[PDB]
């Protein structure tokens, strides 16, 4: 249905791509990075983390040949040349983890494109979205450059709206055990973060993380009650979110999962899950929801004190998102 | 001085031997295991996780030989029959993991041992210890079973002690990011934790720690006021705690810090650490405190919620809190 | 059509029987292991390494329920209580890894069953099999006890057969860079093989195998003129064979990689394949054929020696060979 | 004695660094990269795979301070503009990876300085050498763009010297089971090698090299008779070379050992060493060598046909040869 680019066909961008391939509403028609199309082939072919792809996959000249259908592929640094207004691109998610200023994503439309979805945190955003807390939010007269935010963020979100509104949230604190990114190391080099500068793949390394203050933008009434760190381990996929949050009502573990249960199957059936399965990250490589309840691990101290711990996809549940996203904002009207 | 034997060569056992080479106070005279001296002396000379032992290791007969002095070596899977008593060993270092039982541990004894210390939680055990935190509470005449705890909570007892003495403890829970141990699983095997029974070395497992609730052993105080969970990751070595605490005084980040600070250079000197560095994991292995607070990641909210993060060498720190301990023992008189 | 029983449940055993589900012609009716039901059912749904099992589990008293289908779960340590012939059990596939000698594999025919495979090299075995090698000197009249051989011979012997009937092989010498298994350990802990008791996620680590001279089993011409080696690397599934041999005849590279690709389309179809893609062990993972020639590696040095590079996966590609082993004993008569 | 500048601190120029601080010879008064002092003061003071660096190590403006010794720094993209000659920089290592060209790496010529040693295989070199094999063959007047080859070259070379020389090497296939580097990927992105653009530490990643072949440059001999491949593993350092040689006559593993025993004992001291323990990747980390024999993987078929298996740290034995080669060209004259 709405045309759609992807600039920066990286993790989050062959991802969003898979996930867009399920939506028939959504239509990817040119993907940008820094390579030919004999590479962007390769690895949206041959996937080291989710397998080989399920489709026809090969290609013609400068584009991407899937199940037939053809897909542009450009190579320009700079997203103010990627004309996309010339081949009816409405919707560009900018995930090159270079773009997350309003000012660079920007580009995009000053090329033709109608709407850009940041997949990250960013800078002087029109607005920040996580499908199932704050979608509604969405103007589609003053946003046009807007924010999916993180995948910790979209994990943690979606419960804590929960735990608000059936508990109230007094103050809380979080950490994401996460599988490496590509925006670290394999074996200490030079990072702003002298953390991520070091060998990703041998040790647990911890690094801040904005997801509990970024909460505050879908849930402003959590505006300075949270904060939490990262501890990024030797997985490639996956992560996991543990909240330990101070509540205004006495409460049993019984009846934090049964609330967590009961909003898994409806308001935020598709965005939070709930599992009573001792499972381990391997086993939600591929999970398309954004959260998924760890009942097993909830636990409660006095009544008051409770630990939360929910597993997320950051790279496929991610990924739905950002499409899920890309089609709300288009029913909107473009 | 005190003559030292070691069931049960393994991880602890063999780093508790390298920690004994180092203290002229306490002489290790014989070891059991389930395999001849060839293997144990491969073990104990070429280490995966520690490098190369710094002495000579060679084996004479069926016994070890190490900077000269022979090491009896056993091979009795059941402790009855260790004769301890027939070669003068009287602190026996239980570290096979198989009997943290009274019942068990007390073999040693019935074969001739004067002390016996349980390297991890216990049952019926006549104490558990952690330096630096409740040695004062042993008694020569009234303790022969004593457990060193678990190597979490000899890293969380410590600033346990520190917060709750200088600010009060109202509750709080933690989670330990722990490297995988021989108690896991190489590839999906029967194991009674379900969660232990999945390949080590692929995902983040979420797993059970007694840490929380036995810190009130060493301190009472904080009976029914902790709890947590551990995460096994894919390292080999080094976990870290993640304390998240209700305080019962108004605190500040740098009051917090300072008071862990002045404890690590005070009286906690050689148990507690701190460090304003951004380290990782692999930076800690080799380390022999029991604990390590990365300052940077301290933090807090309304001045009431702390989030306190402790490294900690769970081979190295732990085996030479064995050999204080042991140390510490004889010096009250066998 | 075929009644199969399963001794050890593990990597081999599960994995069989994921195969087995997709044979109409085989009917796993047991299986036997060191646990109960409930765990089985939780190792068979959920795979580290093949991902969930797509198919209806559940646990019904002791017995395990697979898309309606019930499932005898035993938990005899000594197969010869097995009692196989009671429940009608002709074929019975010892995976344990605890039986690979004729006597002890032979307890399972004094159960009631048939006939036995032995997952993996044998001693005094009546015969050993490599599917599409040398199953046409089965007898069904004088082989009860068969082995097929291990995942490595099963990858080497179809393209060697291959090599040395197109251009004759003087000698060669093979190493396989294989993937660790549950023989190795997670932490230096004792071991037969010294080098096979470090820890396995941490090094590269050399150690013995019986592929190269077991080829001679299977391959008789080539008795004498193989050897070879292992090096078990930090990777959870899929290996590697690298032969090097010198040839009777000149050849070139593209000679040698027409040989094995009209082998791999006629004579070895689904056996041996041949592959001209740039791919890496992951892009292997689920492979159900027994050796994939990597063409971009076939190399040619002074004319008469050449290596030849195969992938294979040594659970899943061995686990459909022992599937078709034991339809094809089937076909002849029990 | 020599004053020597650094061209690309990374894994290779901070540990050809250490290798340095051990050298009285050789004095290292500036280094180039592309970050801040702060930044490279960190990243040598903790390394990942080697540990602490045993030294005081602080900033003072652009400039490292180790043991009171002021280093400058510079972050110069450009080669020209590094004015070695200003600052009597004689010899510059060039380590950056990224001007391995002669015409490239003779920049560093035009900027000041004398010689030039590329810490890698290069193109147009003036020549390339292996300490321990042909160092003889430098020329101080004619030689200015040297080349010390690659880390598995200087491994393989001085063994092959001695198989030859001793009993004659008609041709031979080499396979280097190589540590991942920071060439490759962390998760699958765009790489000229389609290989190395794969997870890395996730496969077995086969790619090309051109080791075997530069044997010939530094053994003339050889030259046609050996060719090879290179297979990246998860380990973080280490590798190990297996070559498979025809010899021009027969021999046993008995003799084959022996002959390399005496060459590392003679001739090749310090650059050969022997080892008959059952060692794995990680007993050989800090290795200063450039090549050990494991002895017990050595094999030999019909007589002709030897296996040998040599292990280096790729990072710290070829960062000692460099130093060693900074060392020979100075005692030619500058
Ligand atoms: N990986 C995750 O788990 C995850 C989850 C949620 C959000 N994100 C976010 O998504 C963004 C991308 O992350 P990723 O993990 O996919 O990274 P990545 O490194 O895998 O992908 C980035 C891609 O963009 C390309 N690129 C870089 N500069 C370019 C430019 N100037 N023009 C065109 N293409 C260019 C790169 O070649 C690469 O293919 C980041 O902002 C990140 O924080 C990542
Ligand atoms: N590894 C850590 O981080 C750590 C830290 C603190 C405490 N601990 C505790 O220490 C104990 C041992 O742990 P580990 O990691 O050293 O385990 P391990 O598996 O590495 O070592 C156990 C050793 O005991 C031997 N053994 C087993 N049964 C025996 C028997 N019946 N008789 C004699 N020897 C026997 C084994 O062969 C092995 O060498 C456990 O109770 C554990 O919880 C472990
Ligand atoms: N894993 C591979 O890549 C591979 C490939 C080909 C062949 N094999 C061979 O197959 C065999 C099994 O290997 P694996 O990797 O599946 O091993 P594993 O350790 O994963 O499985 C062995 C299973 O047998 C069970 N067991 C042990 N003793 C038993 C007994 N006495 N009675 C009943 N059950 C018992 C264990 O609990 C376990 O479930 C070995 O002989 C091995 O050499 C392995
Ligand atoms: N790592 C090994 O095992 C090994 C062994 C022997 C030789 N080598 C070779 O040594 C070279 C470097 O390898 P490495 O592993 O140290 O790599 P690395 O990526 O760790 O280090 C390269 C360094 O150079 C810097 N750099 C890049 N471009 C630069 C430029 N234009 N100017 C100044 N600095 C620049 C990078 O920031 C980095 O610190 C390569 O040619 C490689 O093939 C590597």
């Amino acid at each position: 249905a709405v045309k759609v680019g992807i600039n920066g066909f990286g993790r989050i961008g062959r991802n969003v791509f898979r996930a867009a391939l399920k939506n028939p509403d959504i239509e990817v028609v040119a993907v940008n990075d820094l390579t030919d199309a004999n590479t962007l082939a390769h690895l949206l072919k041959y996937d080291s983390v989710h397998g080989r792809l399920d489709a026809e996959v090969s290609v013609n000249g400068n584009n991407l040949v899937v199940n037939g259908k053809e897909i542009i592929v450009k190579a320009e640094r700079d997203p103010e040349n990627l004309a996309w207004g010339e081949i009816g691109v409405d919707i560009v998610v900018e995930s090159t983890g270079r773009f997350t200023k309003r000012e660079d994503a920007a580009k995009h439309l000053e090329a033709g494109a109608k709407k850009v979805i940041i997949s990250a945190p960013a800078k002087n955003e029109d607005i920040t979205i996580v499908m199932g807390v704050n979608q509604d939010k969405y103007d589609p007269k003053a946003h046009h450059v807007i924010s999916n935010a993180s995948a910790t963020t979209n994990c943690l979100a979606p419960f804590a709206k929960v735990l608000h509104e059936q508990f109230g949230i007094v103050r809380g604190m979080m950490t994401t055990v996460h599988s490496y990114t590509n925006d670290q190391r394999i074996l200490d080099l030079p990072h702003k973060d002298l953390r991520r500068a070091r060998a990703a793949a041998e040790s647990i390394i911890p690094t801040t993380t904005g997801a509990a203050k970024a909460v505050a933008l879908v849930l402003p009434e959590l505006k300075g009650k949270l904060n939490g760190m990262a501890m990024r381990v030797p997985t490639p996929n996956v992560s996991v979110v543990d909240l330990v949050a101070e509540l205004e009502k006495e409460v049993t573990v019984e009846e934090v999962n049964a609330a967590l249960k009961a909003a898994a199957e409806g308001e935020l059936k598709g965005i939070l899950a709930y599992s009573e399965e001792p499972l381990v990250s391997r086993d939600y490589n591929g999970s398309t929801v954004s959260s998924t309840i760890d009942a097993l691990s909830t636990m409660v101290i006095d009544g008051k004190m409770v630990k939360v711990v929910s597993w997320y996809d950051n790279e496929t549940g991610y990924s739905h998102r950002v499409v899920d996203l890309a089609a709300y904002i288009a029913s909107k009207g473009l």
